[PDB]
């Protein structure tokens, strides 16, 4: 269970990243 | 300034996504 | 300049993770 | 052992999208 419950909250985290990051892409625009 | 703030976040999610993803390993061999 | 090469890096490194992640979460269930 | 390899891929593609992280936010700096 706990392993199925890493993979979910790890994938939750990687979105939370890809959020951050095409903000941040945008920004590098300027 | 928001691309810094961004940045940061983003190493965040990483860190947790890592941690995460180490205990799913480790529970695999179990 | 090198952060645009840096941030497009990142994001496709995370596709890699993710689309990973997600044969790892679909094997658990079998 | 698919499991468990993906597990290590993603791994390795989170660790090679840190660097690309730090470098950039020394950038950021400039
Ligand atoms: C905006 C910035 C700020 C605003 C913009 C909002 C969105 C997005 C950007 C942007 C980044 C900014 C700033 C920063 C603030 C700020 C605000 C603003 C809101 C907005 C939301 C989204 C949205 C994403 C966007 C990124 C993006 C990052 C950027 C950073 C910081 C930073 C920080 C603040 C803060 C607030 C908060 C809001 C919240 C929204 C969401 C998400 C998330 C996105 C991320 C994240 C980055 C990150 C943090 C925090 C933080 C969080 C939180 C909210 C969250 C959330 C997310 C992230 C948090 C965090
Ligand atoms: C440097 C930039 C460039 C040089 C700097 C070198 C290192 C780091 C940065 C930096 C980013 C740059 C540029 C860009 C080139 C360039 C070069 C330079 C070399 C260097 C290595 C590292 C190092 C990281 C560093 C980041 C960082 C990103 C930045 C981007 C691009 C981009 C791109 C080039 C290219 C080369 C190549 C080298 C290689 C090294 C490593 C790693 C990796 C780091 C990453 C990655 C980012 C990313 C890409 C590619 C790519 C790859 C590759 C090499 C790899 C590798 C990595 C990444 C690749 C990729």
């Amino acid at each position: 269970a706990e392993a199925e419950s890493a993979l979910e909250y790890a994938q939750q985290a990687l979105e939370k990243a890809q959020l951050a990051l095409q903000a941040a892409r945008q920004a590098l625009k300027a």
